[PDB]
């Protein structure tokens, strides 16, 4: 059942700096997780090009936004490449030990947070609103996945049969206390409209 892991004493750095350094513009996590899902979504089009049956497990290519108050979650959902096992336990197939320490070189010299993903590591960016990330994947080559984090210096990765998705990433956030905002439609709509306006991709946001 559930396998627990460490993470590289860097990336447990990395994620600890950005729940404990103080830094108001918090918005741009979904910048970069829209930005993950985007370039997910690349890597299926371009295996595609060569291959058509690896669009057997979903045609369509485009990014989910789901709201859901109750739960208090924030879920970003693709149907572009998914991770394996092996991908989600290496640091959800980043580099993220290098673009880590790149970043906080790139930090002590003029950088602010915000410029996160221009290090690859776009996706720890999570962690200013979120408690805790669930990241559910399926990749062609493999079975569904669960990955999960509270930092705390460790991932779980469990397999996963609840539902079943053909093929893509499912990042869920479940939201700090104090960052419900990010839960509303018009927050929601201006984040998107300001800062992931142009994408390759139709964005679909579900109401509740």
């Amino acid at each position: 059942e559930v396998e627990t892991f460490a993470f590289q004493a860097e990336i447990a750095q990395l994620m600890s700096l950005i729940i404990n350094t103080f830094y108001s513009n918090k918005e741009i996590f979904l910048r970069e997780l829209i930005s993950n899902s985007s370039d997910a979504l690349d890597k299926i089009r371009y295996e595609s090009l060569t291959d058509p049956s690896k669009l057997d497990s979903g045609k369509e290519l485009h990014i989910n936004l789901i709201p859901n108050k109750q739960d208090r979650t924030l879920t970003i959902v693709d149907t572009g490449i998914g991770m394996t096992k092996a991908d989600l336990i290496n640091n959800l197939g980043t580099i993220a030990k290098s673009g880590t320490k790149a970043f906080m070189e790139a930090l002590q010299a003029g950088a602010d947070i915000s410029m996160i993903g221009q290090f690859g590591v776009g996706f720890y960016s999570a962690y200013l609103v979120a408690e805790k990330v669930t990241v559910i994947t399926k990749h062609n080559d493999d079975e569904q996945y669960a990955w999960e984090s509270s930092a705390g210096g460790s991932f779980t990765v469990r397999t996963d049969t609840g539902e079943p998705m053909g093929r893509g990433t499912k990042v869920i956030l479940h939201l700090k206390e104090d960052q419900t905002e990010y839960l509303e439609e018009r927050r929601i709509k201006e984040i998107v409209k300001k800062h992931s306006q142009f994408i390759g991709y139709p964005i679909t946001l579900f109401v509740e």
